[PDB]
């Protein structure tokens, strides 16, 4: 028998409005492919009831907290419903920038040189010893919470204020060597790597506000560089145990080498979002994209 | 007025019978400490209804699949009920022996030399090149799925193939590790306190105190705490460690919902630390908020 598919959308995260748009687009793409899909605004409907309500399969179009962080995936594993995108471990692990980095680093994959600091070290160390802890990174530096509170630090004297700000939001903090850019993103669909996209933010960070931002696809990279980036992205994604689909974010340094930033396990699916753009460049319609993502669940 | 606490127990995993015992003990320990606790056999009661039923707080005494692997923790996070033990990420990460190892290794923490192999490499490689892939590990070897089902001790290179075939029945990632001559220890952690280690001898024998010197116990306690924080654990858990012939410690794994029967490891360590079983479980619950 045919499957009843729930498209989970909206929710209660900061990204609710983007997720309503993603879910609305996904819903229309699936129906255009003949899939018996229904929109479910998880703000109003508890995801714990999906099986009771008769669903066989779930397409996840939520973003942020409660969507791409393992929680929802856990609920779905408890109900034993197949769902799109990565599983519990990978969905959660990809929210943790420290542990993401550690896994990549143990596998010899390139990440920006950095220093991790917990609250305990922050409380037992003088600024001066903090400066010495990060001296080997040079300048300038990025300071961020391991899971908002981000700063660019240009001079050693600015470090303290940045740490204080970052520890407001988290008990683990990362201090990274600044990378010149540019920034890229690489979408992955099943085992296929899609064409990369170069991203130019209006300011210093490709942050929430930036997500005036410019996107280029094709990225402008040479063919050799694209092949390198594709292979690297795939490794980065398999390293964190991702599956189904996702987006890998990457940055160049001044030397032209790539460095891994993060993997996003529930990407934006609006008409103007990154994955649909890359899919289009790859030769897929939006409807084909979403039907393919669904087919890769289970 | 008082918080209503659910002790989740039993369930449907292979470890159901051990979990009924753990839950029964926890339930009695919490009541003895003055907590309004109720036993909830998750085989018969769906965990998705805990809030509807009026519970405010959950003590998790399930083991194995659906208890200590992130899925239950996800349900509880969705319901927004405070619960005992580690969160989603840590509960799930600790079931992945490859990624556990990789995180520990990137932090410079000690683990046994090993090789990881996926299905693709297994399918592309002959028995002879497999042997050569692991030659640097010496003999004997432990072969295990990355996620003791499907585990073997391999004593001779010619036995490697059969062990890999068995292991790939259960997983697409397999670990081949250098065998360690022992002894084995386990270190219970409660909030930020490290409890006394227990030496485990493979009719199974447990020694607490472990027999280690004071300086070695301090080293082990610090190492265990780092291993636990490395994987983002909280609330409580058990870290398993082994020695090599020279006395160096190596991290094996972290367990995010340990056994709580009368004869289980964590209670034995708590007792040696000076806590009654009732105090132990009250402390664990207090760590949930
Ligand atoms: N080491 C770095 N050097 C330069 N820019 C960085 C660095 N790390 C992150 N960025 C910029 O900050 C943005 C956001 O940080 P990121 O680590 O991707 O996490 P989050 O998604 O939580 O903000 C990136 O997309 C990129 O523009
Ligand atoms: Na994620
Ligand atoms: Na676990």
């Amino acid at each position: 028998m045919a499957e009843k598919v729930a498209v989970l959308l909206g929710g209660t995260s900061a990204e609710r409005e983007v997720s309503l748009l993603s879910g609305q687009a996904v819903l229309a793409g699936l129906k255009e492919a003949g899939i018996d899909a229904y929109g479910v605004d998880t703000k109003d409907f508890p995801v714990t009831q999906l099986k009771e309500q008769g669903f066989d399969k779930v397409f996840i179009a939520l973003h942020g907290r409660g969507g791409e962080d393992g929680t929802l995936q856990g609920v779905l594993e408890f109900l034993q419903l197949p769902y799109t995108g990565s599983g519990v471990m990978a969905s959660a692990l990809t929210m943790d920038k420290l542990r993401t980095k550690l896994v990549w680093q143990a596998l010899g994959l390139p990440i920006s040189p950095y220093v991790a600091l917990n609250r305990q070290q922050f409380e037992t160390l003088s600024p001066e010893e903090l400066v010495a802890c990060v001296a080997k990174l040079g300048l300038p530096l990025i300071v961020k919470p391991s899971h908002v509170g981000m700063s660019k630090v240009d001079h050693a004297s600015e470090l303290q204020k940045a740490l204080v700000e970052a520890f407001q939001h988290d008990s683990d903090v990362l201090i990274e060597k600044w990378l010149s850019g540019p920034e890229f993103t690489v979408a992955i669909l099943g085992d296929e790597v899609l064409p990369s996209i170069r991203i130019q933010p209006p300011g210093v960070f490709y942050d929430y506000d930036a997500k005036k931002t410019q996107y280029f696809c094709p990225s402008g990279l040479s063919d050799e560089s694209e092949q390198q980036l594709a292979a690297l992205a795939l490794q980065a994604y398999h390293a964190l145990d991702c599956s189904g689909w996702g987006r890998v974010d990457v940055m160049q340094d001044r030397d032209g080498h790539f460095y891994l930033l993060e993997v996003n396990t529930s990407p934006g699916m609006t008409s103007h979002s990154l994955v649909p753009m890359a899919a289009r460049q790859y030769g897929l319609s939006f409807s084909q994209l979403v039907a393919r993502i669904l087919m890769l669940a289970d």
